[PDB]
């Protein structure tokens, strides 16, 4: 039987609560009036409020929709949403993963950080929320109304003097842990500050192993020291592959129909040579585009979130 009593916290204060994974299953939910208080939902929503929330450490699990914040104060949040809203809220701190540009009105000191949690049920709970882990714009912040209102946190933060690991005997069976290597979202710096002006895109086609090879690149690229600027999981039209791959387009026609496409931006001095090492290395007879040189990889980029961007 559900309910609406049983996807409510209201009123709280100085308490810890929380939802096991199964125990919400896309249902909504509503966090209201709680002050001190930690929450953890460990499940996938189909949307989420935070009304008048005062000192609050909060996880929210995959949510299918939309997570909005009104008239909140001192939070320190995790959460994956489709779309991210904060309205009249002040000194929020989240690490973010959004599938659509964050968006905040009429508030001030809210920081943002890269997504970085996991957990055995993670994975399936993004799948049945339709969030793709390769779909997050965390850090290009939208202000409705500018007077800087908002800013990055600092990119070695360690999740746990944020949002702490529950303790409690309940939310204690789920096995969390934050490092950023177990992290379901790929730690991604998006609009970070760069030291380097060299740009690497690779797309990967639809197919058997296509999300374990983007992951595999990433820990290849990432433990040689170059950056995971960016990356995109999108459907992908003959028009969009000429304009991204040029010349090389027809070799990668033929795969556009099988499913959606992985783009990957990749940050650094010599990332299109190593990166094209790499994947001749690893991945001899898939097929996979890499950026052809330094001086063509940004145009690559370019062209294909501009196609990315509107679908």
């Amino acid at each position: 039987k559900v309910d609406p009593k049983d996807y409510m916290f209201s009123g709280l204060k100085d308490e810890t609560v929380g939802r096991l994974p199964g125990t919400v299953a896309g249902q909504q939910f509503l966090i209201q009036d709680c002050e001190n208080c930690n929450i953890y939902i460990f499940d996938h929503s189909a949307t989420v409020t935070i009304d008048d929330c005062t000192n609050c450490i909060i996880f929210l699990g995959p949510v299918k929709g939309s997570v909005f914040f009104r008239n909140c104060r001192d939070c320190k949040c995790t959460l994956a949403c489709q779309q991210f809203r904060v309205r009249d809220c002040r000194k929020l701190e989240v690490f973010l993963c959004c599938a659509t540009q964050p968006i905040i009105e009429s508030s001030s000191n809210i920081k943002f950080g890269c997504f970085q949690w996991y957990y055995p049920e993670l994975a399936f709970q993004f799948k049945d929320a339709g969030l793709s882990i390769f779909n997050n714009t965390w850090s290009n912040i939208h202000d409705f109304t500018p007077v800087l209102n908002w800013s990055l946190l600092p990119e070695d933060a360690v999740v746990q003097d944020y949002v702490p690991i529950p303790t409690t005997e309940e939310l204690k069976a789920v096995r969390v842990s934050t490092e950023a290597n177990r992290s379901i979202v790929p730690i991604s710096r998006g609009q970070r500050q760069k030291s380097s002006d060299e740009s690497c895109l690779v797309v990967l086609f639809a197919g058997d192993y296509t999300i374990a090879n983007a992951r595999k690149l990433i820990d290849e690229m990432v433990g040689k020291g170059f950056f995971l600027v960016q990356t995109k999981e999108v459907s992908m039209k003959a028009e969009d592959a000429q304009r991204v791959f040029r010349e090389k387009a027809p070799d990668f026609l033929p795969l556009l129909n099988k499913g959606p496409v992985i783009a990957l931006e990749f940050n650094g001095d010599g990332a299109v040579e190593v990166c094209q090492l790499i994947v001749n290395e690893i991945f001899n007879g898939t097929k996979m585009f890499v950026s052809e040189s330094k001086e063509t990889a940004s145009g690559d980029v370019d062209s294909f979130y501009n196609f990315a961007d509107i679908q």
